[PDB]
């Protein structure tokens, strides 16, 4: 009985495994644009992705995620709300079954139809699993995707999807430039929070971009045609795999533009 999505495994069982579901800083939220605060105080983002250098891509039995060569500074984020460098280790989405959800983050309850999760880890702390013992290890930028026109960078990951079908199976995925996911403007909102998935750790900078990308019914439609289950068993579709909005709290979330 591990977690997942499903009826009996999903968001609202996680606790009894993870009693920090229940925490005081948990992720995503629902951002109130007219509640956030414009912080003059904080930076632009500064994303330095020239030099990263892709490894593989893995279907993980919850999503798919491609990574990174993340032992020098090659693909870094810093700036913005951030103190110090933060390596880029991997990328992953969120959908839904349908194009009017999917996204862990809501902006005034709206909903997209996935969110793209750029994780990048703390360089002071020596090694992925140390950051997430810390409340500042992570920064996830992350990034809404709306039904629209073709995004042409996302395309080789669309087309690379059929041979990571099912849980386990991985692929040699070099040469891929995350550039192309970026949209026009770095305008963000940022608040403190925690990972979106088990274990659910309080470590994350969470820094959420207000200019959504857009990509084609196509492309969200090869997402939706993964599967949670591993080869031989019961299909069974790779499809809204979100965590609801969680409290607020005593936390503020703060806007880099008016
Ligand atoms: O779905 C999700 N959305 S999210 O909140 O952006 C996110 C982050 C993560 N993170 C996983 C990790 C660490 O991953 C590996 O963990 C071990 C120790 O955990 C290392 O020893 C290993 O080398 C490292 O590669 N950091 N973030 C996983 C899933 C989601
Ligand atoms: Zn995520």
């Amino acid at each position: 009985h591990h977690w997942g999505y499903g009826k009996h495994n999903g968001p609202e069982h996680w606790h009894k495994d993870f009693p920090i579901a229940k925490g005081e800083r948990q992720s995503p939220v629902d951002i109130d644009t007219h509640t956030a605060k414009y912080d003059p105080s904080l930076k632009p983002l500064s994303v330095s992705y020239d030099q990263a250098t892709s490894l593989r891509i893995l279907n993980n039995g919850h999503s798919f995620q491609v990574t990174f060569d993340d032992s020098q500074d090659k693909a870094v984020l810093k700036g913005g709300p951030l103190d110090g460098t933060y390596r880029l280790l991997q990328f992953h989405f969120h959908w839904g079954s349908l194009d009017g959800q999917g996204s862990e983050h809501t902006v005034d309850k709206k909903k997209y139809a996935a969110e793209l999760h750029l994780v990048h880890w703390n360089t002071k702390y020596g090694d992925v699993g140390k950051a997430v013992q810390q409340p500042d290890g992570l920064a996830v930028l992350g990034i809404f995707l709306k039904v629209g026109s073709a995004k042409p960078g996302l395309q080789k990951v669309v087309d690379v999807l059929d041979s990571i079908k099912t849980e386990g199976k991985s692929a040699d995925f070099t040469n891929f430039d995350p550039r192309g996911l970026l949209p026009e403007s770095l305008d963000y909102w940022t608040y403190p929070g925690s990972l979106t998935t088990p274990p659910l750790a309080e470590c994350v900078t969470w820094i959420v971009l207000k200019e959504p990308i857009s990509v084609s019914s196509e492309q969200v439609l090869k997402f939706r045609k993964l599967n949670f289950n591993g080869e031989g068993e019961p299909e069974e579709l790779m499809v809204d795999n979100w965590r609801p909005a969680q409290p607020l709290k005593n936390r503020q979330i703060k806007a880099s533009f008016k």
